[PDB]
C-alpha cells in the first residue's frame, strides 16, 4: 500500500475485506501487480512467494482469489511466474515453491491458470550440496515434483488439462527426472526404496508416452546416462536396482535389464543386459568409471552387483589369467635378461662395441631385448603407477643413448633402471599367487617411518653434538668439525651398541635412551595401525587390484579383436546380452 | 527320445512333472508313459560335470 511491508503482513494472514480494498485501490491507482513496489529491491520477492511462504496447513484457497486480481492489473503472463534475482535464489518460481509444500491443488490451479512449467531455476541455493548450495533437485518443476517424493502431482504435471512439462526436458545441467532423481538419491534404506519406486514410474511412464526412444538413453551435458551418473557418484541405492531392472508389460518389455531365458525348475538362467557395462572401447561404460575412479565411496559392494561380478571373472577366465601370467612372466624374463647382461656387462669398461664372441653375441641379444622392452614400455606410457614404469623407461633409453656413445662411468643409470624395474616387479606381481598385501604394505608405513626416524634421529644427533663438541674442542674424532662421525656413532647406538665416547654427559645417555625408544615404540604402534587397516583387507582389496588387472589387461590389447563378453538374441529380446546362473528352492 | 547332446532322453513325462502339475502328469501316466524313463543329458549331469541340474535321471526321482 503506502509501503509494501503491510501489505506482505496482510497477505501473509490471509485477510479479504482489507485485501478487496487493497484490490480496489490498485485498480484506482492503476499500478501494476508486478511494479518495483511490490518487490523488494534485493530479492523482488513478489505477493504468490510471500502468500505460499506462509502456507496455513494448506489453507491458502483464498490467494488464488488475491490471483484473480491480475487480469484486472492487465499483466497475467509476467505475475504467475517469478523470476527472482537473488544469488541466493535465481530463477526460483511460485509454481516450485507450491509443489515444494506438498499440496496438489494450489499447483493445479496455477498450472491450470498457465503456469510456465519450463522454469529454470539455476540458483546457487538450488545447486548440489557440493558446490556451495543446499538442494539440487534438477531445476525443473517436475524434477523438483519427483525428487521430493511426490508421486501425485508428477503424475498430475505429466497429465494436466493444460501444458504438461515433457519428462524428456533437460535442465541446463542437462540431468532431466531421472539425473536429478540419481543426483538426491541416498544409500539409506528409505530414501532408496522412494527414489526406485519413483524412478521405475517414471521411466514407464515416459516410455509409453514415448516408446520411439526410452529416457534411459537421452544423456546430459556431462553425457553419463543416468546409470552411469548413478555410478560415477557412489549411488549403490539406485544402481543395484537399475542393474535388476525387470517389468511386467508388453510395451514396457525393451526397457528391461535382466530377463529370464529359461529354467529347469530350481535352476534360473538369469540373463542380465549389460548392453552398456562394456562398450569395447566404443563410449564409457559402467565398469570403466567404477573401477578407475577412486571419488566413489562404495567400490567394494559396487563391485558385488551380480552381473559386474560375474562379468569379471568371466574376462577373468576366458583371457585374463593367459594374458597376465604372459605379461608377468615376460617381464619377468626380459628383466632376467636385463639383470645379467649387467652381470656380464663388457669388463675393463670401454664398450664402444665389444662383441666378436659367441657369449658376446649372447649379451648383444640381450642388450637389444633390454632396449626394445624398454622402448616398447616408453611406448606404452606415452599411449598411456604409470609414473614409475615412465621413470624405468626414460632410464632405459638414456642408458641406451649414453651406452651407444661409447662412454665410460654413465653404466649408472642402467643401474637405476634395473633397481626401477625390479621395484614395479612387486607391483606387477601383486596379481600373481593371490598376493597384494605388499602393496598395501608399502603404502602403509613407508612415509611416516621415515619421517618421524629422519626427524628425531638427525635431531637428538645435534642435540648431542651441540654438548659432545662442548666437551672437546680426540674419542669421536682427530680434528675438525664434522657430525658425519656422530653420526656413525648414533648409528651404531641404535643397530651395535658398544657405543664409545670422549666422555669415560649423562643427558647423552637420556638422548640414547629416548631415540631407542620411540622408534621401538613407533615400530610397535606401525604393526597395530597396519593390523587394523588391513583386517585381511576385509577380503575385498585384492578384489580391487584383480578388477583393475584385468580392465587394464582388457584395454592394453586392441578391442577391434573380437575378445567379447557373451552374446545374444536379435530384436524382441540386438541386445549384448550375457548370462547367469544360480539355484534357488523358493 | 531327444537327441541334443544339450538335452538326451528327455521325456514329456519329465517335463509335465517339472511344471508342478498333477493332473497332466496323471493323464500322461494313466495314457500310457514310460515311467522307465533314464534322461542321461548333459544339462542334466551334476553342476560339476558341465551340467546345470542332476535328479537321478528318473521321472520318480525327478518328482
Amino acid at each position: 500500500v503506502f509501503n509494501r511491508p503491510i501489505l506482505f503482513d496482510i497477505v501473509s494472514r490471509g485477510s479479504t475485506a482489507d485485501l478487496d480494498g487493497l484490490l480496489s485501490f490498485l485498480l484506482t491507482h492503476k499500478k501494476r501487480l508486478t511494479d518495483e513496489e511490490f518487490r523488494e529491491p534485493s530479492t523482488g520477492k513478489t505477493c504468490l512467494p510471500k502468500a505460499l511462504l506462509n502456507l496455513s496447513n494448506g489453507r491458502n484457497d483464498t490467494i488464488p482469489v488475491l490471483l484473480d486480481i491480475a487480469e484486472r492489473t492487465g499483466n497475467m503472463r509476467e505475475f504467475i511466474n517469478s523470476p527472482f534475482r537473488d544469488i541466493y535464489y535465481r530463477g526460483q518460481t511460485s509454481l516450485h515453491i507450491a509443489i515444494e509444500r506438498r499440496c496438489k491443488h494450489y499447483v493445479e490451479l496455477l498450472v491450470a491458470q498457465g503456469a510456465d512449467v519450463h522454469a529454470q531455476a539455476r540458483g546457487r541455493f538450488f545447486q548440489p550440496k557440493d558446490e556451495g548450495g543446499y538442494f539440487y533437485f534438477g531445476e525443473l518443476p517436475l524434477s523438483l515434483a519427483a525428487c521430493t517424493n511426490q508421486p501425485h502431482i508428477v503424475n498430475y504435471l505429466t497429465e494436466n488439462p493444460h501444458k504438461k512439462a515433457d519428462m524428456r526436458r533437460q535442465d541446463s545441467r542437462g540431468n532431466t527426472v531421472l539425473h536429478a532423481l540419481v543426483a538426491i538419491a541416498d544409500n539409506t534404506r528409505e530414501n532408496t526404496k522412494f527414489v526406485t519406486k519413483m524412478y521405475d514410474l517414471l521411466l514407464l511412464k515416459c516410455s509409453r508416452l514415448f516408446p520411439d526412444s526410452n529416457l534411459e538413453t537421452v544423456l546430459n551435458n556431462d553425457g553419463l546416462s543416468p546409470l552411469m551418473m548413478a555410478a560415477k557418484t557412489g549411488k549403490i541405492g539406485v544402481f543395484q536396482h537399475i542393474i535388476r531392472r525387470e517389468v511386467t508389460d508388453e510395451d514396457t518389455r525393451h526397457l528391461s535389464r535382466k530377463f529370464k531365458d529359461w529354467a529347469y525348475g530350481p535352476v534360473y538362467s538369469s540373463l542380465y543386459d549389460l548392453s552398456s557395462l562394456d562398450t569395447c572401447g566404443e563410449e564409457v561404460s559402467v565398469l570403466e568409471i567404477l573401477v578407475y575412479n577412486s571419488k566413489i565411496e562404495n567400490r567394494h559392494e559396487m563391485l558385488a552387483v551380480e552381473p559386474i561380478n560375474e562379468l569379471l571373472r568371466d574376462k577373468w577366465r576366458k583371457f585374463g589369467a593367459v594374458s597376465f601370467y604372459i605379461n608377468v612372466v615376460s617381464y619377468l624374463c626380459a628383466m632376467v635378461i636385463f639383470t645379467l647382461t649387467a652381470y656380464y656387462q663388457p669388463l675393463e669398461g670401454t664398450p664402444p662395441y665389444p662383441y666378436r664372441t659367441t657369449v658376446d653375441y649372447l649379451r648383444l641379444a640381450g642388450e637389444v631385448i633390454t632396449l626394445f622392452t624398454g622402448v616398447l614400455f616408453f611406448f606404452t606410457s606415452i599411449k598411456d603407477f604409470q609414473l614409475l614404469y615412465f621413470i624405468y623407461s626414460v632410464l632405459v633409453v638414456v642408458s641406451a643413448a649414453l651406452y651407444l656413445a661409447g662412454i665410460e662411468a654413465y653404466l649408472a643409470v642402467m643401474v637405476f633402471a634395473l633397481v626401477l624395474g625390479w621395484m614395479n616387479a612387486l607391483y606387477f606381481t601383486r596379481g600373481l599367487k593371490l598376493t597384494g598385501t605388499y602393496s598395501i604394505m608399502i603404502q602403509k608405513i613407508l612415509f611416516k617411518d621415515l619421517f618421524r626416524f629422519l626427524l628425531v634421529y638427525l635431531l637428538f644427533m645435534i642435540g648431542y653434538a651441540s654438548a659432545l663438541v662442548t666437551l672437546l674442542n680426540p674419542a669421536c674424532r682427530d680434528s675438525e668439525t664434522f657430525s658425519a662421525f656422530l653420526l656413525d656413532l648414533f648409528k651404531l647406538t641404535i643397530g651395535m651398541g658398544d657405543l664409545e665416547m670422549l666422555s669415560s654427559i649423562l643427558l647423552l645417555v637420556t638422548y640414547i635412551i629416548l631415540t631407542f625408544v620411540l622408534l621401538l615404540n613407533m615400530l610397535i604402534a606401525l604393526m597395530g595401525e597396519t593390523v587394523g587397516q588391513v583386517s585381511k583387507e576385509s577380503k575385498h582389496i585384492w578384489k580391487l587390484q584383480w578388477a583393475t588387472t584385468i580392465l587394464d589387461i582388457e584395454r592394453s590389447f586392441p578391442v577391434f579383436l573380437r575378445k567379447a563378453f557373451r552374446s545374444g538374441e536379435m530384436v524382441t529380446v540386438r541386445r549384448w546380452c550375457f548370462r547367469v546362473d544360480e539355484v534357488n528352492w523358493s
